[PDB]
RNA sequence: GGGUCAUCAGGACGAUGACCC
RNA sequence: GGGUCAUCAGGACGAUGACCC
């Protein structure tokens, strides 16, 4: 892992095609950005194990 | 964009071999962490622009 | 013991300071 | 107009509800 911190309104970037961007906070509910090609995908950690599960394209 | 919400303690994915979590919050400071092989990058918004200068290449 | 704010920084659920009770 | 909490979700700085002044 790599840890670090950030504030509201700022970026982060990885694997040079895509970027995160902090967009606000609300509590322990944090509202988050993320930037990168559709050669690429991005889902929440327990929607990914719907879809590792052998596959890319759901119903 | 894609926009998301996501509590403290939870993870996202990326690519098929990226992970994310949200560790903690701290106000307008959030504590994020990152889990990649170093066959990628990953750095700060302010970090990145010394490093897409031309050279992809830290010190 | 609890709450709040900020800074430095790297592949580590990183590290440190400050303010209030 | 301001503050606080929560839920659903897609490639969109997403959408909605609730609580307090």
């Amino acid at each position: 892992m790599l840890i670090l911190t950030r504030k509201v309104g700022e970026s982060i970037n990885i694997g040079d095609d895509i970027t995160i961007t902090i967009l606000g906070v609300s509590g322990q509910q944090v509202r988050i950005g993320i930037n990168a090609p559709k050669d690429v995908a991005v889902h929440r950690e327990e929607i990914y194990q719907r879809i590792q599960a052998g596959l890319t394209a759901p119903d």
